């Protein structure tokens, strides 16, 4: 279109394999995730599969700067997303984001941002994908 | 509309005061800028005023991670934007981005991202603002 916002009020982590030290996350820890994405009516709209690696400690604030990559498969196309987030935000239920690129279907040509936040709820996040032409 | 894309084909730097070493930008350097934003027909659509500070070197790529803060005044509202960008990308004409928050007028309550790229033409850039409800 010109601009598209996909709201993902619930994103469930259906599989996570990682070596992240709970409470004490550190450089070199990695994770793989498979998620299911649901719209405002509770209908599954897609899945995502991605991974991450904690890469470095940001000296300004002690952030654990982590590099995420994922492919988000929706019913009418696929969106790649990758970039940086502070794992200290991840684990304190603060929003993180990184660039997103539509790679097929409806989303080809569109670019923007993938955003998500882990919520109070076990293995659950909320997310948003904002794209434009 | 639940999402909006504002395309800014030309953004001109009208005033800049900095101590950025053009040959070897470095940590601790700062700048202040004032810009003019133009639409596809060459009409001024707004201004931006902001500042930056080069904060640290990222080990993964030697990036000069820089913190930007600005207020973008458009004819129908104001958008705040701030966050991280690699000054090595700024100086090589690659896109940078950081979160944006509408703070008045048409943009009140909207949130998204500010994006810009120096074109390699004398202190001109191109930009995008992508916002969602």
């Amino acid at each position: 279109p010109q601009a598209l916002l996909i709201k993902v009020p619930t994103e469930i982590v259906v599989k996570v394999v990682d070596d992240v030290d709970v409470a004490a996350p550190a450089v070199g820890q990695v994770g793989k995730f498979d998620d299911e994405l649901y719209d405002e009516a509770g209908a599954q709209i897609g899945t995502s599969s991605g991974n991450f690696r904690i890469e470095y400690v940001r000296p300004t604030d002690g952030g654990l700067l982590t590099y995420f990559q994922e492919d988000i498969t929706l019913s009418d196309g696929v969106i790649h997303a990758e970039g940086w987030a502070d794992f200290n935000d991840v684990r304190t239920s603060k929003w993180v984001f990184y660039p997103a690129t539509g790679v097929s279907g409806r989303y080809l040509g569109l670019t923007g941002f993938r955003q998500w936040r882990m919520t109070g709820v076990r293995k659950s996040a909320e997310a948003r994908i904002l794209l434009g032409e």
